[PDB]
Formats: C-alpha cells, sequence, structure tokens
C-alpha cells in the first residue's frame, strides 16, 4: 500500500496545482481545460460535490484517494467485459449475431440450435436488430 498511496499522491498533484493539500473548483478547471475540454463553474461545482464527502467545498487526499480506489475497481470491470464482448464479436462489426454466439457457445461445451440462440439474443435484444451491442451486452452481462 505504501507504494501504492505515493502514486495516488502524484495523481492528487497535477490537479492541487497550489501545493494547498486540497483541490478547488478553480484546479480542477485548469486540468480540465489542458485536456481540451472548458467545463463551467456549475459543471465544476457538480463534479467536487460529488468527492467532497465533508462538503467544505474542496477534495483533499483521503477523499480523492477514496474516490479513486472505488472507481478503479469498476474501470477493471468494464475492461473485463469489454473483453468478453471481443471474444464473442467474432467479425470486429460492433455486434454480436446468432452465428456468433453459436459459435463461442459451442466453444464453452454447449451445441445450442439455431432456436435456443435466438431466444437469447430475443431475450438481450432492445433496438430490436436481431443482434447484440455493446450496449445490450452489458446490460445482459451485468444486469
Ligand atoms: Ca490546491
Ligand atoms: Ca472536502
Ligand atoms: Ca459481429
Ligand atoms: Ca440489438
Amino acid at each position: 500500500t505504501e507504494e501504492q498511496i505515493a502514486e495516488f499522491k502524484e495523481a492528487f498533484s497535477l490537479f492541487d496545482k497550489d501545493g494547498d493539500g486540497t483541490i478547488t473548483t478553480k484546479e480542477l478547471g485548469t486540468v480540465m481545460r489542458s485536456l481540451g475540454q472548458n467545463p463551467t463553474e456549475a459543471e465544476l461545482q457538480d463534479m467536487i460535490n460529488e468527492v467532497d464527502a465533508d462538503g467544505n467545498g474542496t477534495i483533499d487526499f483521503p477523499e480523492f484517494l477514496t474516490m479513486m480506489a472505488r472507481k478503479m475497481k469498476d474501470t477493471d470491470s468494464e475492461e473485463e467485459i469489454r473483453e468478453a464482448f471481443r471474444v464473442f464479436d467474432k467479425d470486429g462489426n460492433g455486434y454480436i449475431s446468432a452465428a456468433e454466439l453459436r459459435h463461442v457457445m459451442t466453444n464453452l461445451g454447449e451445441k445450442l440450435t439455431d432456436e435456443e440462440v435466438d431466444e437469447m439474443i430475443r431475450e438481450a435484444n432492445i433496438d430490436g436488430d436481431g443482434q447484440v451491442n455493446y450496449e445490450e451486452f452489458v446490460q445482459m452481462m451485468t444486469a
């Protein structure tokens, strides 16, 4: 963890421009900008409120660190799921068709008829294209 807080410390300093130990809507603002995004003060204020646990109006290390921890898990999630999607989507076309789910389902040890695969697509197909896209996929995986 020692070398972990250090890493986190490094990330915190980019934001803490004047090094007083807190991040302000203005400091958050200059970083967003240096990144090519010019948020309004109102949008900046919402970004701070979300992380500000004690309501003093700024974010300190412990608050950042704790925001950061939780969110690093969820990006390690979206990434596992973004993976499975890619193995399913044999023709990297953005969509999982019946032919594709059937092929991979057979490699998982289940030989399904076209009818059973059809039923799988249906169940998860929202926009009704008869295909499963990333969006439909995650809702199917997670929820
Ligand atoms: Ca500061
Ligand atoms: Ca605070
Ligand atoms: Ca495909
Ligand atoms: Ca669809």
